């Protein structure tokens, strides 16, 4: 057995049972449609829309979006008409899979090459044609998985796709507030577009990586304990996760070229992330309050645990960034005299 559903299924627990039922129906429909089809990796095609759905489930997208992630390829390859996807999964799931597949072609057609701000007018083209932003998110999840599996492609295609992601899709994830997605698109694009510079920067970081993650883990273990042993915070919380922030390799090398610095000359600010999953609240309004309330509760315990550097609290929950970015940030003195940046946000805020 393929066993792809058994990997996706756990990621779907945030959906109501009726919604997970729509996603199982979508999985089987995709399973049937792509039967016998193969990816250039030698893996059966279904591996891709399952990976794409899995990315959207990680991002906690609505049921129609994740089901559309499984069906996002069925129309072109498999003798499936859009009428079938609307008849079987409703018009929003069709709308989205039709939109993700249709835009792929528009970018092929569009004449903007070597043009002053060509990516700006091409990014706006998708923005203008796709009023339901879910279409863009599915396209971003698709491009991410394609990049994740870019080794099974000619090196010519590898750089064409990496550059296109760097001009179009990574900036589109920025506009949409999907920074988690944006970072990964950037680093994966950087890997294939400039391989020589990626392999050199990665090697330098892999020398101090033994000590850096050793320190970051002391702070993670300590902050995990502190949060878990706080009875009131846990009373309003379903779950939580404390992680180390990954080095944004593309941005690190980008600032080295611009500021004319070396990887030794640039300051490695250690950062940790607290992701909070609040417990289901009896009303929609009470759920919204809990979301805010739980991040400020954490800010306080972080300040009880580590001494806060003055003027480093940043409240993007009260005042989100222009792309709708919401998180709380505080720079503290942790690790015996070291600056540690703490990012605090909910599961819903983590995009
Ligand atoms: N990255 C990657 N892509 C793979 C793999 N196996 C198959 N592919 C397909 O290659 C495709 C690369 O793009 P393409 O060159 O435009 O597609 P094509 O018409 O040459 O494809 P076929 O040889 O007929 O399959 C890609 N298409 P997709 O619709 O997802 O996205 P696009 O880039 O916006 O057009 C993949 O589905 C694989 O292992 N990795
Ligand atoms: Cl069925
Ligand atoms: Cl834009
Ligand atoms: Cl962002
Ligand atoms: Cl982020
Ligand atoms: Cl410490
Ligand atoms: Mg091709
Ligand atoms: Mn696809």
């Amino acid at each position: 057995d393929l066993g792809l559903w058994n990997r996706l299924e756990p990621a779907l627990a945030y959906l109501a049972p009726e919604e997970r039922a729509k996603v199982r129906e979508a999985y089987r429909f995709a399973e049937e449609a792509h039967r016998g089809q193969l990816r250039r990796s030698g893996e059966p095609y279904i591996t891709h829309p399952v990976a794409v759905a899995e990315i959207l489930a990680g991002l906690q997208m609505d049921a129609d979006t994740v089901a559309a992630g499984l069906l996002h390829d069925t129309l072109e390859d498999c003798g499936v008409a859009p009428e079938e996807l609307e008849r079987r999964f409703g018009p929003t799931v069709r709308r989205i899979v039709e939109g993700e597949t249709k835009v792929s072609k528009l970018y092929k057609l569009a004449n903007l090459e070597g043009e002053e701000r060509r990516a700006e007018d091409l990014r706006q083209m998708f923005i203008a044609m796709a009023e339901d932003v879910r279409i863009i998110i599915v396209k971003l999840a698709d491009r991410l998985h394609n990049l994740r599996t870019l080794e099974h492609m000619p090196p010519e295609k590898q750089k064409r796709i990496a550059q296109e992601t760097l001009e179009i899709y990574a900036p589109l994830a920025h506009r949409l507030g999907m920074g988690q997605l944006k970072w990964e698109l950037e680093d994966l694009s950087f890997r294939y577009l400039h391989p020589e510079a990626f392999a050199s920067l990665s090697a330098r970081i892999q020398a101090t990586q033994e000590a850096r993650e050793r320190l970051i883990q002391k702070a993670i273990h300590l902050l995990q304990e502190t949060l878990a042993r706080d009875e009131l915070l846990q009373s309003q919380l379903q779950g939580f996760e404390v992680t180390g922030r990954p080095k944004h390799l593309y941005s690190i090398w980008k600032k080295m070229e611009r500021e004319g610095k070396t990887l030794e000359q640039i300051y490695d600010l250690l950062a940790v992330r607290v992701i909070l999953d609040p417990k289901p609240a009896p009303t929609r309004e009470s759920q919204a309050l809990r979301e805010k309330q739980v991040c400020y509760h954490v800010l306080g315990l972080v300040h009880a645990l580590w001494q806060p550097i003055p003027g480093r609290v940043k409240d993007y929950i009260a005042v989100p960034k222009p792309n709708g970015y919401q998180s709380l940030h505080t720079t503290v003195i942790a690790l015996e005299g070291l600056p540690l940046e703490v990012q605090i946000r909910t599961r819903e805020m983590h995009r």
